């Protein structure tokens, strides 16, 4: 793991310089395509991409797990929904599935700790049958977290060997917005009330309790904000850990990762804490309608492209943004050149 | 024309009600897909769509024209760029072309008043060789405007007969951001300085002049804000007129139109002024980096989905948003049902 971290490549400034010059020469007023230009340059700097903005195969990794904190009354979805939806992922009927198909991306469902019998068709990396209840103790051990980080990162880089050049990250786990808020509070130093949202339709009246639970998890565990692994293990979850692992794996592989919503932001905070080198590989997708989104995003210094008021999770936002990534590539490779037309623009 | 306007259909509330109920039953927490749900419902209410969110063929209409106001020093692109780029549109090398291809949409280039010899391959609807210089008089006559509105609206609805279900609107015309700002100022009652932007890289030092020119156009012409046709003819342009005509045509046809950037917002303001019935058919795409964008958008009560800092025009933003429209459809038609899984969510 120390290996893995040490070995994350820095971006290729040379390729980036070349990209910028090429972009500037395209059939348009310089800088007119704004964030699409910036995206293209970012992509060009990713080693796994071969010095140019390009997209080969696309995969969306969905990390599923249950959480002990569900027992705290913080979630209105029945616990079993994780297992059910997990199965549905295999049938292509979920929101992420449908959006992925539309983007031409494959969905990989990974069980990192669902509290149910194994589900045929789902990738098995189960840590346990749900994580510990953070309100009264840690979600898991440091060991467990590190091992999952390792296993997921490996699985991720291995897909690269099969043609995947672009990843999307997602989750599925009833009550997971609670550990997410805890993480965000810890990393950003924001008070719980400012970051705790309604999750999956939590009734407004149940908010207070959710805020109390978050506070308790923190007081009780005393996670160290300067130690991302510390935080994840204590007040995170297996799913959260898994998402952070996708991030670490893609970065080590020198490939881009599209973030999703609130849960993904929390994992991203951890990833960057653990390895700042990860940062340049991440790509925001959309702006989650979850209350703590703005805070989380500010801390990652990220500005999402899509404003859809989405709050489903599963990596749905991630899939929705893939076409954008492809557009920056098409722009780069298929547009004509100013010089070729004899056009001269300031 | 009075006919045309009279005959724009209202949205089908029945279909919309049915859509909403179907959406609520999908495999997800109610309302979790936010703006994608709202979009789907909007689409369902469009008569030309057959009671359901669906997308058949896609077309992007690019209205090209020159403006007399170019002589006022308000644009740094050489006048000839309109004609050149217009030709390029036919070769598929422009930004809109590339983005359309990626969205699977066809680009239709229409010459409504380029100041050059006709361009083979381009649809010919030329009013004149460039419009009058608004700084010293009107862009054209009311007659001319009405006729173009008519011709474009017809051409638009006719495409519907060929399978097109979704339109994108765009333009090409050196100096066109000037008439655009004038229109915006007039419709919104905002002062010119607040709405005049850099257009295609206008040097910061040249701004003042642009603001003066806009003010003059207004003082000189005295356009009536309560008469959209009045405004377009006086301080608009052939391209602006043409975009408004796409809007009127799509609406009469009961079909959706995706807006583009700043120029498109100006045309949209006119369209809604002329016929409020048009409103429900319009769909924002992105949030233009042009200074007057926020003001224009506020007046249309619209919130774009995409934040790309784009400012190219041509209908580039429009094409970029098409996949989003398709995603709302896929969601609607391909997602599984809660009931089918036995899942019950508050
Ligand atoms: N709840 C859900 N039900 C059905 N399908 C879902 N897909 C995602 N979620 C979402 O709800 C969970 C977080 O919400 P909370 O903290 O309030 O429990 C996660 O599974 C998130 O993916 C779903
Ligand atoms: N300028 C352009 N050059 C080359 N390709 C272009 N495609 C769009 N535009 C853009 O620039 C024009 C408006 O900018 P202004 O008011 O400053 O002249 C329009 O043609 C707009 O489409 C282009
Ligand atoms: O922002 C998200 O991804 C989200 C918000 C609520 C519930 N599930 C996911
Ligand atoms: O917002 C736009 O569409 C735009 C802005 C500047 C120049 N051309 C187009």
């Amino acid at each position: 793991l120390h290996a893995l971290l040490r070995d994350i490549p820095a971006p290729d400034a040379e390729a980036m310089a070349r990209t910028q010059q090429h972009i500037d020469g395209l059939l348009k007023p310089p800088g007119s395509l704004g964030r699409l230009e910036t995206l293209a340059v970012q992509l060009a700097g990713m080693p796994g991409l071969n010095g140019t903005p390009q997209v080969g195969e696309k995969a969306v990794l969905v990390m599923c797990a249950d959480h002990g904190v569900w027992d705290e009354g913080v979630a209105v979805s029945p616990k079993i929904v994780t297992a059910i939806q997990a199965a549905n992922m295999t049938r292509g009927t979920t929101g992420v599935c449908v959006l992925a198909a539309q983007a031409g991306a494959k969905v990989h469902v990974i069980d990192v700790g669902i509290d149910a019998e194994p589900i045929p068709g789902v990738v098995n990396m189960r840590v346990a049958r749900g994580c510990g209840n953070i309100a009264v103790g840690p979600a898991m051990s440091r060991l467990q977290a590190e091992a999952l980080l390792l296993e997921v990162s490996r699985y991720t880089c291995d897909l690269a060997q099969r043609g995947v050049t672009l990843f999307g990250v997602g989750e599925l786990g009833m009550a997971n917005t609670t550990p997410a808020a805890a993480m965000v509070s810890v990393f950003t130093g924001s008070d719980a009330k400012e970051v705790v949202g309604i999750g999956a339709n939590l009734p407004p009246s149940r908010i207070d309790n959710k805020v109390d639970v978050v506070r308790r998890a923190i007081a009780i565990n005393q996670p160290n904000p300067r130690d991302g692994i510390d935080v994840l293990s204590k007040v995170g979850g297996f799913d959260l850990v898994g998402m952070t692992g996708v991030m670490l794996g893609a970065a080590r592989c020198g490939l881009p990762v599209l973030l999703d919503g609130f849960l993904s932001y929390s994992a991203a905070l951890a990833a960057c804490q653990i390895a700042p080198a990860v940062r340049p590989y991440l790509i925001p997708s959309h702006f989650s309608a979850e209350k703590g989104a703005r805070i989380a995003l500010a801390h990652l210094s990220m500005e999402p492209y899509l404003h859809m008021a989405m709050r489903l999770g599963e990596g749905s936002g991630a899939a929705l943004a893939m076409p954008i990534v492809e557009a920056a590539c098409a722009m780069f490779h298929n547009m004509g050149e100013l010089a070729a037309s004899n056009i001269v623009l300031p």
